[PDB]
């Protein structure tokens, strides 16, 4: 059937009775009333049963051996569905497929019922999920720590061409994967004040919110390692949240509990944009405060909570603990770790600081200013009084270091401060992270260099040793084996199965680049994938596409820097050329654009309306026929990504050079048989460098050209003046060609493009359509297109998150990865 | 070990492996980290496994045979713990005891970990729980319908002698008994307006709240019948509760969902007191609206949703459905049933009314005016516009009936109206229930008569056939076998086990009233029970009592009508007499008073403070020694009741004649070997009538005397003037003898007692202490005390809820009870 494992005789039988056990005992139903949803839960519980045995022994193991623990703090974990992925990593897919078949059910149909765990916005949240899978696969004693939001990223609905947001109640029917652990509930403090008494400061008169943990298993790939992802839930204490007496109402007091619990209710839907709301800041401290207590508790036990030197010496803390900051969101971990060590454990400042800097590491994800976390001091002052005091003290000592290193450089002092003066004083969280971490890293080589040359130049000059680079990557398991079994199978037919946990081996496919059978096969799976997607489209969304056309897709969050607008300009150009010479042949294309816009991002929502507007015109023009279709992929999410990427021919990674830190969707497309048209931005550079620029469609300005243009001054009018095709499009938008009933509907877009384009869209237009012509030319030659595809796939190995993690492990965390199978799952009950 | 069933070889082994299965697979723990709480859950899941098989077949059965269904609507279901009760009804107690023993655990210790299901206030809520058990035991196709509050009755804490309320988060660790059924979620409407168009009225522009059901199994006693208790939870739709667009905030919109969901958040802690809050009215419509849709859906299927006459003829509705109203709380079921039949199903008014009256029945629980539900019309007008219109129309037609029956009786017309004029117009819910129900019943013979003679006299004259009586009762399973296995065993040694489901057979114990061994045994179990309670007291609450003293206990909600105050006056009297003649012998007593006061009931909370105040003085007076102890039983609830009642010698049921409708605690004490000192009120009359007034300690005014006194005019000063002992007590309270630091602390109590005593406490004082002397005299003669106890126990059979239900079944519901074992639980999987 494929290498989805063995469909053993004993195990298919075992699976079936357990499926029935759960349907009866767990779901309390009987075959005559069970619905596809009940069937999905019976299977889910059956699959979950197979990894609890391994989960327990993996955790017990770490307790016995006591290795260095890796804590990955992130406010986002974009997990997606977990049924299939678990089957894959446990080599249970074929057996389950067989068993459910014999039970007379379609597994694929049941998989579609599982709700996505959308606890993320985009890149940052998905990176964290890929990292978790890789860390488990490399046998690291790693824990994912975050917030269990009851409402993840909103579900997007397109009404009248506009985006409509609606609550993502992903827990409505329950989550069979998580395991509530009320018994490990911890208290977290807010507000209050600071008392300076005799021997130390005291954080007093605080409001308490409880943090209840929920554990979700993270199985490695076929090695029997099952790590833990612990998500915190907010819970109100029963006392003061009732006991602070003297009139108010008993009923009201109970109803008001949903005020402390609102902390974990919803994820902020902002991608690469900072919103200084109090609720956000509370979420950030909540995950940090709770997580640290858990970290120290585990440390206090270790082998020190037995003997060792005997005296809670936190000198070994950094040797046993490593906490990674996914961006600046969990940055309060730095002052919080100090608060505990100094205030509670009573270590002297300097010893505490040494421990802190040595166990923390920060990962930066973007260079755009509006994405930078700068919290107003009045907010920190009110909510976390003691932490503000600690930050000021950290700032005081750090600046003194700078003054001593650069005597008389007074501007450098204000530039590097963690405290920013002005309208309102703010705390620069990124500066806090650099100072309290022993390693700071970019997510792609060019991004890492830009940090050193630009944004954090002063910091780099101060401590050059801190700055590193760790190019992102994706997990080959979910992003290849799981979403594209067809491609995975043909690859395995030639080079084996070891590449799933050793992607570098894909290089061996280079020697089949002229193989006639392989070329035919690679081309065949892509065709089958396109056919399956085209079908899904009519199935779930309804209104036909042509599977023979080139599948041009751009899927990612809607941003001005991602330039979905530049994609739009090309689409309109194609249309206009067809309308000019109707009876001329052009390569057919289905351009698919999908993504979510943050609710308050007006421009982004205006762009979604433009895309659908273009589609309304283009898709109903009889002269165009089936040569050009414009489709807006609704509710883009992980599960939707697993469907479109395998069916894509052209991947669009066209951000303005220097704005996309790395990107990961790009890598997803490369490994799945799509060719890339993009700019020399983020990881695109390392991808073209790995595949050879000849096998990539690079166009536009490089970083240097962008900067030259800024010195000069960017004037969009010039481009409008010298390019008639560009002019024609802008006047079409301005006159209502795309919005008849509301002719001035797109005035904001035109106004912006002509007068305040921060991402110089017009500047890359000419080179962009010229380059698009080149891809169309190559698509006309199937054999050569496929051969170039083989060159990309065979060369994408460097982009596996296993490689990224192995580097973090060795160069930051100080641990050694291991592909050693944990001693089976085998029963056992001590 | 006792007759807690057989401890079979095959079944004790089977239990143990399943206990381990769950500990591993369900709890995801391993013996080395499992805590008593984990052990309790493994056992709970193991026990729950044994009744799912029976649950499924019982329900499937009713679907096949299609008998008349009984729907018990109640806003309260005071369930308590369910582990032991399930073991008892499934004859699993000994096997579980054995198995857990072999696993090296104490079952009793694990039982104590289960949280009470406190979804009730007192009598009314517990009656509903006893009824559910009896209905299952008598094999009736009955369903309990209510609200799944996430916060039940508050947990009471005594601080400084004052009651402190704190949230009852009974779901914190989860509920292994319930089964969420998200797939049967229903929509419920609120607000909106009424549109009168061409063919009928339309309820329009309504706010929608979803009702999600949770099913809990209700096993009958050893007959393999497992009925269902369905509790509704409020859930916000994802749409409008987000989709009603045009600024407000996306985050805020999501946070605001906890506004529609506040409907099922907390139970109103009012016992026999009406609070006209909107939230309450919403809870009342919510349970009614959701439940009815479920009832009709099941009816539409029946055997009509196949064939029968063919044409949704609701003429057979009353033949297939019976809905019982537990008080007036679910009274909106009457107009709601009409709304559906008329507005949605389009039946003519008269046909709809006929169906409605014929399927509904109302149970009244009290005669005090402040407990009566009179909803302001402006509230119904805003929240349920169409229902108000229907009520007015029902009122119009009913009054016309009255006018036609009593021509010219204009006062009778205003007196009987469902609408009350005055300050604000209100809707008398009790009048609504009488008019739209075919049967109205009291809960005790005297209460039932009072309804006919007083409160509902006019209604009785109009339709004498509606009014009935159904004396309350309690379940012998939880209230004897479960809480007092020792007494149950010795009874079974003589007369067998058939009495557990046929309590009348207790009469056979009358022939052992002179049996020397029995007298010794009955006396022995009571001593063992007292010893176990005295221990529990020091264990969990700490500060000694003497097990040889008479255990004088009064446990029920704190009310002015229950007269805990009269109990207090006696306690102080005892104290004062001892202080007068210290070296005189008096029978030792431990008087225990326990109960919860509604948060806003100032007097009730003042009484709790008085009780603890008396204890502070009495319990620390060296001259008193161990002869007199005053203890306030904290957090009285079902689980606490199962501990004190079996250990009681004297039961206090001293309400003012004519105020306690029936009472049920009284019956609990009678069946458990306690003698009763009380007034001729509620069921007390039927109890003394059953045991013989000679075996009861009756004192005080009868109803007639109370009324004579009211004609005359009650003057408390008279009693104060003629009774020196009474005078001495009042002046002690007034001068601070019981409150040194705050001498005027109890001025409200004294003021009330002397000037506004609605329950004439002083009037029953003399006869009360005189009578208390008589019980002390009899306690001095162990043999005779025990013999009188045997007379009460042997004669309590009439007070089993099986008898009550059998009567409801035959005289109201029109169904026949059956003690037929359902065809085993046996596997099966169709
Ligand atoms: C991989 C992924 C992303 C990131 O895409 P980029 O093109 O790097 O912005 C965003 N959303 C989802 C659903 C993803 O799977
Ligand atoms: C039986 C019971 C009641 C009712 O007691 P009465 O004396 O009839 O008021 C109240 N609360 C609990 C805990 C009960 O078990
Ligand atoms: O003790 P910590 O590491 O917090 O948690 C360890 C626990 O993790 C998971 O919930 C699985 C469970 O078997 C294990 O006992
Ligand atoms: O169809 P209704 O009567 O609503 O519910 C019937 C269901 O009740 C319970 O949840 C047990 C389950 O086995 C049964 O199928």
């Amino acid at each position: 059937i494929s290498v989805r494992g063995l469909a053993g005789v004993e195990n298919v039988t075992e699976l079936k009775k357990n499926f029935n056990r759960h349907l009866h005992f767990t779901l309390v139903k009987d075959r005559n009333v069970a619905t596809p949803r009940d069937y999905y839960f019976a299977l889910a519980h059956t699959v979950r049963d197979h990894l609890v045995g391994r989960w327990i022994r993996t955790q017990q193991h770490y307790y016995e051996k006591d290795p260095k623990r890796i804590y990955y703090l992130s406010l986002e974990f974009y997990m997606g569905r977990t049924l299939q992925n678990t089957m894959v990593n446990l080599a249970l897919e074929n057996a389950c497929d067989e068993a459910t078949y014999q039970l007379g059910l379609d597994m694929e149909e049941l998989e579609e019922i599982e709700e996505d765990a959308g606890l993320g916005n985009g890149g940052l949240g998905r990176l964290a999920a890929c990292f978790l899978d890789s860390m488990a696969t490399l046998g690291l004693a790693a824990y994912g720590y975050g917030i269990r939001y009851e409402f993840g990223i909103f579900n997007q609905k397109i009404c009248g061409g506009w985006q409509m947001e609606e609550a993502d109640d992903w827990l409505r029917y329950g989550n069979p994967w998580e395991k509530a652990r009320p018994e490990f509930t911890l208290p977290v403090h807010f507000y209050g004040r600071v008392e300076h008494t005799s021997q130390g400061a005291k954080w007093v008169d605080t409001q308490v919110v409880l943090a209840m943990p929920y554990d979700t298993p993270v199985p490695g790939y076929r090695n029997n390692v099952v790590n833990t992802m612990r998500l915190w839930s907010a819970k109100a204490p029963n006392d003061f949240n009732l006991k602070d007496f003297n009139v108010g109402g008993y009923i009201q007091a109970v109803l008001d509990r949903n005020l402390a619990e609102n902390i974990s209710r919803v994820l902020y839907p902002n991608d690469n944009f900072f919103e200084g709301k109090e609720l956000r800041l509370k979420q950030e401290y909540f995950v940090v405060a709770a997580t640290l207590q858990d970290i120290i508790r585990r440390f206090k036990s270790s082998k020190f909570g037995c003997r060792d030197p005997v005296r809670t010496n936190f000198d070994a803390f950094p040797d046993k603990v490593a906490i990674q900051l996914n961006d600046t969101h969990p940055s309060l971990a730095i002052p919080e770790l100090m608060r505990v060590l100094v205030d509670l454990e009573r270590l002297d400042w300097d010893k505490a600081w040494e421990v802190t800097v040595k166990t923390c590491a920060y990962t930066n994800h973007t260079v755009i200013p509006e994405a930078l976390e700068r919290w107003p001091v009045h907010l920190l002052e009110t909510l976390l009084p003691r932490h503000l005091q600690i930050i000021y003290e950290i700032n005081q000592r750090f600046l003194n270091r700078v003054a001593a290193a650069f005597p008389g450089d007074v501007d450098r002092l204000r530039r590097m401060s963690l405290v920013e003066e002005g309208a309102v004083k703010r705390i620069n969280m990124a500066h806090l992270c650099i100072a309290g971490s022993h390693a700071v890293n970019g997510v792609a080589r060019i991004h890492s260099e830009i940090l050193k040359k630009t944004i954090f130049k002063d910091f780099y000059e101060l401590e050059p040793h801190k700055f590193q680079n760790k190019t992102n990557g994706i997990t080959p398991r979910r992003w290849l084996v799981l979403c594209n079994p067809g491609l995975a199978e043909i690859i395995a037919e030639r080079i084996g199965e070891e590449y799933i946990s050793d992607l570098d081996q894909l290089r061996k496919l280079l020697s089949y680049v002229d193989d006639e059978a392989f070329i035919r096969d690679v081309a065949k799976v892509k065709q089958e994938n396109k056919l399956k997607f085209a079908a899904y489209l009519e199935r779930e969304y309804k209104v036909h596409i042509n599977p023979n056309s080139l599948f041009d897709v751009q899927v990612k969050r809607i941003h001005e820097y991602k330039r979905q607008l530049l994609n739009c300009l090309h689409v309109i150009t194609l249309y206009n050329r067809i309308k000019k010479e109707p009876n001329k042949f052009v390569v057919p294309r289905t351009v698919m654009i999908g993504g979510k816009a943050a609710p308050g991002y007006h421009m982004a929502k205006m762009i979604i309306k433009l895309i659908t507007a273009i589609g309304d015109v283009v898709n109903h023009d009889p002269v165009v026929g089936d040569r050009l279709r414009v489709i807006f992929l609704e509710n883009y999410r992980v599960s939707l990504a697993e469907k479109v990427i395998p069916a894509a021919d052209l991947s669009e990674q066209i951000s303005t050079a220097g704005t996309e830190a790395s990107g990961t969707g790009n890598m997803k497309f490369m490994l799945n048989g799509a060719l890339t048209i993009g700019t020399m931005d983020g990881a695109n550079v390392e991808m073209a460098e790995e595949a050879g620029e000849e096998n990539f469609f690079i166009f536009g300005m490089r970083v240097e050209d962008v900067d030259r243009l800024d010195q000069r001054g960017y004037n969009a009018q010039e481009y409008y003046d010298r390019i008639p095709e560009l002019r024609q499009i802008i006047e079409q938008l301005s006159s209502g060609f795309f919005s008849p009933k509301q002719p001035d509907l797109f005035k904001d877009i035109v106004n912006m493009l002509m007068h305040h384009d921060r991402f110089k869209v017009f500047a890359d237009y000419e080179e962009y359509v010229k380059c698009q012509e080149r891809v169309s030319a190559l698509y006309k030659n199937p054999r050569e297109w496929t051969r170039m595809v083989i060159r990309n796939i065979a060369t994408s190995g460097k982009f596996s998150s296993d490689r990224t993690i192995a580097q973090y492990a060795r160069e930051i965390w100080g641990v050694e990865p291991s592909r050693q199978r944990l001693p089976a799952p085998d029963e056992k009950i001590p």
